[PDB]
This record gives structure tokens, C-alpha cells and sequence, in this order.
């Protein structure tokens, strides 16, 4: 049970365009961590978590991002005009254990920002895993059958995507509800935040889908390309919004250096 990317020799330019987006995603979350690491001063106690889950996000999938940059030059080398796949082994499976851990991360820091505490903190966040793992779990089975058995990655993608519908309800009951609750005119940026993510997290079930409907080089290509959108858009663009939720409704709440933090822009 291959994957796609065992299928194909890659020319010059399409592997070299391969190993440049995921070495510009690793860059990107390093600078951002950085970013992220020097803001946690400006923010709240009551928040400040939610700026350290953005500091582990980053390195958790730049990491992996590296990883995945450093195995691809590991199993392929150039021969005879093209780049030809050699004794070692490229996967996208490990991205799917890696959101195991990074996908509680980003749902967490959003139910800290809405304010939710205590033991609906706990039972909100205990049922979202619950179904985000369960989404990511029968998706990493499908995705073994992306060469072998067309139809498992179809019915394996169907479980998978009735987690993520039920996932998103919670999500979007939670946001609507207490919206009301939150500081500094909050309120209308984290309904922004809901759409940001719906867009951004269902480009994963399209880069999933790629081999049904473009099972060739340049697939491989687009499904990298469809990653990296989605990676910059779901963990550094979300967390920059997560994190300006989190200094704003601080600096509203009497926090100085959050309010500093501010005045000087
Ligand atoms: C930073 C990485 C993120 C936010 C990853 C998100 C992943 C998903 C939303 C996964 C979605 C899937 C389905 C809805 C159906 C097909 C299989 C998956 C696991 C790709
Ligand atoms: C600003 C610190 C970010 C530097 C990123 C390092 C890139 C490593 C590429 C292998
Ligand atoms: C207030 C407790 C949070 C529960 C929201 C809905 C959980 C989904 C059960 C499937
Ligand atoms: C289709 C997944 C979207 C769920 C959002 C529902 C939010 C409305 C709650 C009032
Ligand atoms: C060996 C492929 C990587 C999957 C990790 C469980
Ligand atoms: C897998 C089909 C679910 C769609 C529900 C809106
Ligand atoms: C035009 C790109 C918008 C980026 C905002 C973070
Ligand atoms: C310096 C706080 C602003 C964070 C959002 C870009
Ligand atoms: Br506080
Ligand atoms: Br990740
Ligand atoms: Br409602």
C-alpha cells in the first residue's frame, strides 16, 4: 500500500518546487515562533496560554516540515535526467500523526480567547479531541489506500468528514454563544476567526482527495502546494488572530503591558 508519491519520477523543477515549499513552511513558523515567544509578555494571565500553544504549534510543524524536507532529498536522486526514487521512503503520513498533537493545540487556544473556563473548558475540549481525532484517525487509514483501493479512501473520507462536520458545529455553537462575553470589541474579530478557519482546515480534505482526480506528478505537486496554504492559513495566520484577540481583551481587561503593548501602535 504505496502512496502517490512512490509512483512518479519528478523533474528537476518539480522537486526542487517541492523541497523549496516545505524548507519556506519550516522558515515561516520559526519566524513566527519567535514572534510569538516575544509577544506572551504583552498578554494577560488568563490568556497567555493560548500565545504558548501558538509557540508549540510552530515548532510542532516545523518539525515535521523539516522532517518531510530532509527525507525528500533523502529518497530521491537525480539520474539519468530526472529524480528516481531510491532505497529510502517519502510519506505524508507522518503530517497525520503530527495533527494528532497540533490540532487539539489550535482548538484549545480558541476556547481559552472565548473565555470558556473551568468544567465547560474540560467538556468542551474533551469531546472536540474526541472528534478530531477520530476525523484524523479514519483519515490516516483512507489515505493508506490512495493507490490501492480507490473506494476505502472514499468511505474511510466519508467517516472522516462527519467527525469534521461535528467538530465545526460544536466550534461554531460555542463561538455564537458566547460571543457576548467577550472584551475590547472582540466580539465581531472572533466570528472573522470561525470563517478563517473554515476555510483553511477544508483544504485538507481537498489535498486528500487529489489522487482520485489528479493521480500524476504534477498532483503531487498541487497536494503540497494545497499543504502549505493551508498550513500558513490554520497555524500562523489563525494564531496572529488568536494572539491580537488575546492582547486585545487583555488590554480591556487592565492588563498595562497589554495596553503599552497597543499605544505603541
Ligand atoms: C495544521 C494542520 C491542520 C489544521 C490539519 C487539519 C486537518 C483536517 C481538517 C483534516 C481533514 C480530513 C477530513 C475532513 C477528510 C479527509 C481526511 C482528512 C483527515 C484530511
Ligand atoms: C528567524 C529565525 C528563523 C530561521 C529559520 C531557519 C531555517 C532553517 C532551514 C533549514
Ligand atoms: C457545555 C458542554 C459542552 C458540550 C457541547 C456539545 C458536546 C457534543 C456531544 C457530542
Ligand atoms: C456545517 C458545519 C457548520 C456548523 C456551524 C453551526 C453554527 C450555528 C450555531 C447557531
Ligand atoms: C511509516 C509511515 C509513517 C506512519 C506513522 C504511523
Ligand atoms: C459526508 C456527508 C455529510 C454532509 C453533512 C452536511
Ligand atoms: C493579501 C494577503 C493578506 C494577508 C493578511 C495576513
Ligand atoms: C502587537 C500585537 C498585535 C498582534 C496581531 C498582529
Ligand atoms: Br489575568
Ligand atoms: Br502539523
Ligand atoms: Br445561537
Amino acid at each position: 500500500m504505496k502512496n502517490i508519491e512512490s509512483l512518479f519520477d519528478y523533474s528537476a523543477g518539480q522537486f526542487e518546487f517541492i523541497d523549496h515549499l516545505l524548507t519556506m513552511g519550516v522558515g515561516v513558523h520559526f519566524a513566527a515562533l519567535i514572534f510569538f515567544l516575544v509577544v506572551s509578555q504583552f498578554v494577560a494571565p488568563k490568556y497567555r496560554i493560548a500565545t504558548a500553544l501558538s509557540c508549540i504549534v510552530m515548532v510542532s510543524a516545523g518539525l515535521i516540515l523539516n522532517s518531510q524536507a530532509v527525507m525528500w532529498t533523502d529518497a530521491y536522486a537525480y539520474v539519468d535526467g530526472s529524480y528516481q526514487l531510491q532505497d529510502l521512503t517519502f510519506s505524508n503520513g507522518y503530517r497525520y500523526v503530527n495533527w494528532m498533537a497540533t490540532i487539539p493545540c489550535l482548538l484549545l487556544q480558541l476556547l481559552i480567547v472565548l473565555n470558556l473556563k473551568g468544567k465547560e473548558l474540560f467538556s468542551t475540549a474533551t469531546w472536540l479531541i474526541l472528534a478530531a481525532w477520530g476525523m484524523i484517525i479514519t483519515g490516516y487509514v483512507g489515505q493508506l489506500y490512495e493507490v490501492d483501493d480507490i473506494a476505502q479512501l472514499m468511505i474511510w473520507g466519508a467517516v472522516s468528514t462527519a467527525f469534521f462536520v461535528v467538530m465545526n458545529w460544536i466550534v461554531g455553537t460555542k463561538i455564537f454563544k458566547n460571543r457576548a462575553t467577550m472584551l475590547g470589541g472582540t466580539d465581531s474579530t472572533i466570528t472573522k476567526v470561525f470563517w478563517l478557519m473554515m476555510f483553511a482546515w477544508t483544504l485538507y480534505p481537498i489535498a486528500y482527495l487529489v489522487p482520485a482526480f489528479m493521480n500524476n506528478a504534477d498532483g503531487v505537486v498541487l497536494r503540497q502546494l494545497l499543504f502549505t496554504i493551508a498550513d500558513i492559513s490554520s497555524k500562523v495566520i489563525y494564531g496572529l488572530m488568536i494572539t491580537y484577540i488575546a492582547i486585545q481583551q487583555s488590554a480591556a481587561a487592565g492588563y498595562v503591558p497589554a495596553q503599552q503593548a497597543l499605544g505603541r501602535i
